[PDB]
């Protein structure tokens, strides 16, 4: 609709993590409202095959361009300057309006009784340094005011933690409380985090494999609603975000009433 | 957009208190989408007024129709028979598809040290038992499904209370509490709870409405009054996302961090 | 210092004749205070009110005493709980009261709810602790060394299918319990959450079917077992005796809530 | 000292982490008035000095429960991992360790965010997280996996009422507390929990910092140090409490 469309025409939007699953169909909506996005991930082929699938989507509005960037998030001495850079390219000639910092990894991770301190700062390097400092640089490339919001992503796996995931479980509270420490330091920007359940995702499709449709099972069983997310479900929530200019500091669950149970 | 319009184009929608405030900022939004909506009020003029201004709503779809129903919810004997009424009005011909139970809940109540049994039960019977009514009465008119939804109201109050208002928070706790229970008790219809905090409506607003803001203002982390059109969102949100249920969703400018 | 700080003080347990609050009777008067029973059965009160005194680690001066009082009487509701008030107050005030919860059976389907039935639990869930707090004043000090402590449950944010009404009011105790840490500040408030607790009613309840449901609770936990009453008492005990502690819900149900 | 309180800790091994002063001194006290033992550990050799005399000069001690000290940096990340299972092993001595409290990491405002750098991220995560990830990591060749026993970590009330530039201790907060969570299921019987203070005054901060919070609090007082330790010993005795967020912060949160 046009109000819909006038919150978002001409504004920038920046998606880390935006190849596929859910950054790949917040794109889908942002372009569909006449923004501009750019998309950005680890993988330079993922990242072309998406990138034009974005410019061909049919209900793409014209006037939104696509981009992309590749940016590696675990390279600690280049983290700063690569998330700079990152940035500058998506401010392009003038400022960023919106950022989203989609999560869309779980691999369990090892035995907490042979976990290493190498492993746990390489999970907070991904999940906490690296959102913190996109905060950091953020106010070069982003007027910090309320029309524009800075929206990360946790898990309703932190509340309902799944055995053998306590370092991934302790990250995503962090990401939590970074949010509510960042809504304050970075006021009047409005920062948020949306959390999503059991998401039908390809790549959650690849890992299961044959064990696909006993996994779904499970997930339906724990839910209210009976069926698994669509990404296409959860990426309403990060544009939401976009559109709420009251909305700030909170954890957006959207996860099919699994914490119901 | 196509995708929203797609979503919710002829879908039913009941907006129980949408004379004013958000309430009205709602039914705006879902007829924008293509939607039917039926606002329901206690006050017939300011009702036929507000059903007319949405009827000449500038971005309403032409297919959109709007209908008002007048539904006093403190009348306790006539309680069910009226949302029974109201439900069956919402659903025309079909079905309804979502319901939006939305409140100008800010009156402030009598003091603890004279608060009164009746006065308890009077808030307790608009904030909680017709609720529960209309999801007593929900499935005769509305599918179990999670294309479908039914939104509560409670606020930012229920998590930070200002001094005289202890039965409001209460009862706002009731919200969201009768909010659980329903996501499971019917599932897999969708309920969820939208929970505003410094919103400016016409109703709030005179002399000392701008000392409130203020306080609001210094509270929050936007810095600035809410419009109910911001708000609003989140309840189109929610009809929008087939995966939410079960949460209270907080859209109060940063003065729950503060 | 934290020897002394019950010893003397007066206690009200409201449904203090089973369960959870027959055992916070029971830790009150181990530590030396005056405990004040309430419940609805003269009979079950009478056999509490025996077992508390003959109690072996009774503090000697610990004094105990009980009143009836039926919750859903409302025209004698406000009456009856300020008689009990000034009963708990002895010759002095009150420095402490519980408030255990219904613990409720399950309630008729939603498609079956009447008003009435609605406004029954809203009398005792929400109306009394209410009604307590409007009268407290008058026969006890507002200040952070009293208490006054509420009780909802973890199916407050776990439902059970079939009992939203329950579940409703159990979230109504949870606000309340706020808005009442702000209006009679500096005064303490608080709620105890308690989980699965085979308290002696439970059993009778089960019955046959009770290691089924014993192992389905254990089976959620991750504790693997299910609460004594005597856990879920020291919730309360502490809150009496934490000084800085108001305005919050503590959870003590296992870790079902973890999954 | 109720008979019924003595009995569930009587000779119980209790390892305080940040034991030397403050909430944690505190909770060293209480537990030894029951008759368990105590063993404390700092950063500080000689502030453990002060602490492990005073300790064991209490008033109200239990004649049988004794007391003792060890050092942990818990910074210096080459040897983390070894003086906390050196740190472990002394605790348990010649049976198990019981009860571990591991006290918060203290309010020292960090850089601001416009120049907070990787170098600083770190090192309060090493220190809030790294160092408790490890403690589970090492516990289990020192202590039963059982309900009777708990392991208990502190966060803080700016967990959820931020300050002004204290955006990364507010991260890691919620990283505790996530990181508890998650425990509580990994180490499942044994009880993982959070105590979050708010408005204590211990010496290290011990007039404008004070009435401030006196003014946001409900109790309109600052607590004590004795009052939030009664919190920990709590959670050691009830055997059905795991996997929650005890707040005690003087109702600031309500506001």
């Amino acid at each position: 609709t046009r109000r819909s469309r006038d919150l978002l025409r001409g504004k920038n939007v920046l998606i880390i993590g935006g190849t596929s699953g859910i950054g790949f169909a917040v794109a889908q909506l942002v372009i569909e409202h006449g923004a501009m996005a750019c998309i950005a991930g680890s993988n330079p082929t993922k990242l072309g095959k998406a990138l034009d699938a974005l410019k061909q989507h049919p209900d793409r509005d014209p006037i939104a361009i696509v981009q992309s960037a590749t940016c590696d998030l675990f390279d600690v001495p280049n983290l700063e300057q690569n998330l700079d850079n990152l940035l500058k390219l998506a401010a392009g000639d003038s400022k960023i309006h919106h950022i989203v910092f989609t999560a869309a990894d779980m691999v369990q991770p090892p035995p907490l009784a042979s976990v290493t301190i190498e492993q746990i700062q390489r999970v907070g390097t991904i999940r906490f340094t690296a959102p913190m400092l996109v905060a950091k640089l953020l106010p070069k490339y982003m007027e910090l005011c309320p029309e524009n919001s800075y929206t990360l992503t946790s898990g309703s796996h932190a509340k309902q933690p799944d055995p053998g995931w306590s370092l991934v479980t302790g990250y995503c509270g962090g990401v939590e409380g970074l949010m509510r420490g960042l809504a304050v330091d970075m006021m009047p920007l409005r920062v948020n985090v949306v959390s999503p359940g059991a998401v039908l995702t390809p790549v959650l499709r690849d890992i299961l494999g044959d064990s696909l449709e006993i996994a779904l099972d499970a997930a339906r069983k724990k839910s209210t609603t009976g069926r698994i997310a669509r990404p296409e479900d959860v990426a309403e929530a990060y544009l939401y975000i976009m559109k709420d200019q009251n909305i700030t500091g909170t954890v957006l669950e959207t996860s099919a009433g699994m914490l119901l149970r």
